[PDB]
This record gives C-alpha cells, sequence and structure tokens, in this order.
C-alpha cells in the first residue's frame, strides 16, 4: 500500500506538468525520514531513446550556487576568509577598485551595488577579460542597501573563496568538496567515461542544448549530477552533524539568513521560506520579478538560523534544463526534481509543493 500511494502522489504532481510543458526527461528523488525514493520519467535524449534513470546527469544550472557556497563555507571553517572581509583583500588585482569597500557577503547575496544577472556578452571565459571587467565596475546604489540576482556576483564570491585557499575553484570542488560530500556522480566537466549518463537538453523547436563556457560558469552554473547524488547532497544538508566536522560547518554556514526580500529569507546559496505557506507566495518568491528586479532588503539585526519550520529551497537553470531542490530541516523532508527542458519555475514549484504537501 505505501509504495502505491507514494507512486500515485508523485505521478499526480509530475505526470501532467510533463505532458503540459513537452518536458522530454524528468527525474525525482525524495528522502523521506531518512529513506531515498526514486521516480524516473521519460527520455534523457529523444534521439536514441536513452530513458532518465536516477544515474542520469543534468545540469542544475544556479543550484550549482549551493555547491559554490559550501566551498566558501569550508573556507569559513579554515579561518582564511571572513564574510566581512572586503573582496579585494583575495585579489590584488582588484586593488584600488570599487571592490576595496564591497564585502564578501554582498557578492554573495546578490548586495554589491547591481552586478547584471549576466556578465556583458563582451566579457568571454578569459582571465584577463574577466579581471578587466571587475577593475572598472561602478555600483549603481550602496553595497549592502537592494538585491539584484546575478552570476558575477557569487560567482565572484567563489573565485575569492578559492584564491583564499590558495587553489583554483574547479580543482577544490573536484578534489576536496565533492569527495567530502560523498558525490562521485558529480562534475563540473563531465568525464569521458561519464558522457553516456549526460541527458540532452531541449529548446525551441527540440533544438538540442547543452551549457557552453562562459565566465566564472563553474561558481554560477557549471555542476552536472544525477538525481540520487543531488538528493545525496540534500541528506547532508539535512543532516551535517554526520559529515566531519571542517565539513558540518561548511553546511551550516549555507543555513544562516542575512536580511528578507518579501517572504524570503536569503542565505548562502538557500533561500528559506516559512513553512506551511501558500503555493502561490512559494511561487512568488521564485518568480521572475524577484530574480530580474533590485529589491531593496530589509536586514537582519543578526543572521537568522535557517532550520526548524522553514523550506529551503533553490532554482537552476540553463537554456536545456529546469532543476529545482527543496528540503524542511524540521521535518527531515527532502526532494529533487531534475529536467531536460528548461520550463518555468512556477511549474517546478508546483511538483514540489504537491509532493511536500503530500508526504505532510
Ligand atoms: B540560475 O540558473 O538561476 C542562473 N540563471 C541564468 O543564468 C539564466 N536565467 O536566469 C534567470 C532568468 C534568473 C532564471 O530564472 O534562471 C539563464 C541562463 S541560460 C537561460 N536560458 N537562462
Amino acid at each position: 500500500a505505501p509504495a502505491d500511494r507514494l507512486k500515485a502522489l508523485v505521478d499526480a504532481a509530475v505526470q501532467p506538468v510533463m505532458k503540459a510543458n513537452d518536458i522530454p526527461g524528468l527525474a525525482v528523488a525524495i528522502s523521506l525520514k531518512g529513506e531515498p525514493h526514486y521516480f524516473s520519467y521519460g527520455l534523457a535524449s529523444k534521439e536514441d531513446g536513452r530513458r532518465v534513470t536516477p544515474e542520469t546527469l543534468f545540469e542544475i544550472g544556479s543550484v550549482s550556487k549551493t555547491f559554490t557556497a559550501t566551498l566558501a563555507g569550508y573556507a569559513l571553517a579554515q579561518d582564511k576568509m571572513r564574510l566581512d572581509d572586503r573582496a579585494s583583500q583575495h585579489w590584488p588585482a582588484l586593488q584600488g577598485s570599487r571592490f576595496d569597500g564591497i564585502s564578501l557577503l554582498d557578492l554573495a547575496t546578490y548586495t554589491a551595488g547591481g552586478l547584471p544577472l549576466q556578465f556583458p556578452d563582451s566579457v568571454q571565459k578569459d582571465q584577463a577579460q574577466i579581471r578587466d571587467y571587475y577593475r572598472q565596475w561602478q555600483p549603481t546604489y550602496a553595497p549592502g542597501s537592494q538585491r539584484l540576482y546575478s552570476n558575477p556576483s557569487i560567482g565572484l564570491f567563489g573565485y575569492l573563496a578559492a584564491r583564499s585557499l590558495g587553489q583554483p575553484f574547479e580543482r577544490l570542488m573536484e578534489q576536496q568538496v565533492f569527495p567530502a560530500l560523498g558525490l562521485e556522480q558529480t562534475h563540473l566537466d563531465v568525464p569521458e567515461a561519464a558522457l553516456a549518463q549526460y541527458a540532452q537538453g531541449y529548446g525551441k523547436d527540440d533544438r538540442p542544448l547543452r551549457v557552453g563556457p562562459g565566465p566564472l560558469d563553474a561558481e554560477g552554473y557549471g555542476v552536472k549530477t544525477s538525481a540520487a547524488d543531488l538528493l545525496r547532497f540534500v541528506d547532508a544538508n539535512l543532516h551535517p552533524e554526520r559529515l566531519d566536522r571542517p565539513w558540518a560547518q561548511a553546511l551550516d554556514a549555507t543555513h544562516r539568513g542575512y536580511y528578507k526580500v518579501g517572504d524570503m529569507t536569503q542565505g548562502l546559496g538557500w533561500e528559506a521560506y516559512d513553512w506551511p505557506i501558500s503555493l502561490k507566495r512559494l511561487q512568488a518568491g521564485n518568480s521572475t520579478p524577484m530574480a530580474l528586479q533590485p529589491h531593496r532588503i530589509a536586514r537582519l539585526p543578526a543572521p537568522q538560523a535557517l532550520e526548524g519550520q522553514r523550506l529551503l529551497n533553490k532554482t537552476g537553470s540553463t537554456n536545456g534544463f529546469g532543476a529545482y531542490v527543496a528540503f524542511v530541516p524540521g521535518r527531515d523532508l527532502g526532494l529533487v526534481i531534475l529536467a531536460n527542458r528548461n520550463y518555468p519555475n512556477a511549474e517546478r514549484v508546483k511538483i514540489a509543493y504537491a509532493i511536500l504537501s503530500g508526504l505532510e
């Protein structure tokens, strides 16, 4: 009976949304009172008929920001940086720039003063171009005052966290972070031996789309992972105490809220809501206006623990893919939804809300 009821709940949430958004393939993974449950739908590749499984690799886009935040949490645990550091402390090229007056916290939480959603098209994936972009950038408004969701912002946060540890960002993730979290199916650069698992992404007229190189891509949006590995990461977030102590502290650093915008409390990577909350309010917090427009923040007088009666979440998108992760610390409940079409955030949240409501 229980396996039949859980399958009926997840199918009822997923199937109409896959049909309505023409999603070729979708993987669900659920952590429920310490047990994993997987539901796999459709095709990883339409052309070769490869089916989605819990081992299929998807692009998770900005869910990568929670991994970037975890690396910064490790640098914090090691006393190699502090969130109140000026950004230019960690990169001499930025000395004398406006990054002398911008904190690592500002970069991590998109409050540096109007760093845009993307690097401009004039900035290619090239160390000198990225360096020169930051050297010349000037805030539109005071650092710390307005949230503008931004790849160059948290990208530079990750880049500087890696500099504080004295190694390149991609090497630290591969050699230290993924192994510490027990993640063997999680990649910034998918090995040749694993390419057979890499789903195709789909856009307009089913154009094939896998993410191409971009400036600070690894830090902002570069992770490819399976539903099973991403649920292992959610389970690490639900139980940091099970990891070796520096890594427990690194995860805990991603569960601290600094300010509110509407119903959302901003952490490092994770965004949190009170739980329960209406589906419409969870959709609104993950809406296009929240992501694309500047919002004045309401700063907390001290950092707030993102635990208990809360939902922590993150959306992630690339041209071909749409991911969503959510978990409820105080209920030991976690959810991953990975798809190979970039379909609306509101639809991702609709699936998740139906599942989380029915596990409740
Ligand atoms: B992340 O996945 O949130 C980073 N997102 C992006 O770079 C892109 N869109 O950003 C918005 C519109 C905020 C979103 O909802 O993801 C992006 C990259 S390629 C593409 N089609 N969209």
